């Protein structure tokens, strides 16, 4: 069950915890160049989205989409990018990223682009609050 | 009836291979990675959350059905799924077969290098194989 679920150490390291939904832990990717969240469904040994039970796939869909709408509202973003890649970290996690023309590497992907710029402490606390107020 | 029309660039860049309930399926004309797009057949949708909730659930079911089928078809180590839409605003979901050693592994296919078109016979064969495995 969910209470014994272990977050992957690299997601632990690279992401700041900002809360849990029902199925998914939410983390703010520690790269302030784009407002970037990850959703980590708290099921053991899941690598592909299709490995989730049907109901968990549904839960993830709507948690993802609630967060995407919320992120867009909180940032004033032109476009959300959603991604389940996992070439690096195999534990299933869904990227939900706020984008706009002129942001770094627009219109290309955030993934693998340049060097992460970490969030100042207080600024990510304020932003986490802002996300939670907009979900 | 729908006024949905496939964006001209997705038409040009993708080779149709079939249709499910919600989504049309195209094979991105870039043989470097086995790369599909699912285009939900709903008028003027940009974000996943602009679909009705039933369509959102359907998009996930179809995306995951295709992801499972593409893995089987390709022996992929990993499937990558992306709904980006910075270049083509029309909602479409990329579903991509990956493996160690493939071009730009482990990074993204999007924006990497120059597309290598599929030979005619090869994409026909590959399309049948995807459809067999869904």
């Amino acid at each position: 069950g969910m209470t014994t679920f272990t977050l992957d150490e690299r997601l632990e390291r690279d992401g700041i915890p900002i809360g849990t939904l029902g199925l998914c832990q939410m983390r703010l990717m520690n790269d302030r160049r784009w407002p970037w969240l990850i959703l980590v469904p708290q099921r053991a040994d899941i690598k592909e989205v299709f490995e989730l039970t049907p109901l968990d796939q549904a839960m993830l869909t709507f948690e993802t989409n609630l967060v995407a709408a919320g992120l867009k509202k909180a940032t004033g973003a032109e476009k959300i990018n959603i991604g389940a890649l996992g070439n690096i970290v195999r534990q299933l996690h869904v990227h939900v990223i706020a984008r706009r023309e002129g942001d770094p590497n627009w219109p290309g992907p955030v993934w693998g682009f340049g060097k992460a710029e970490p969030w100042p402490e207080e600024e990510h606390r304020t932003f986490a609050a802002r996300i939670m107020e907009n979900l």
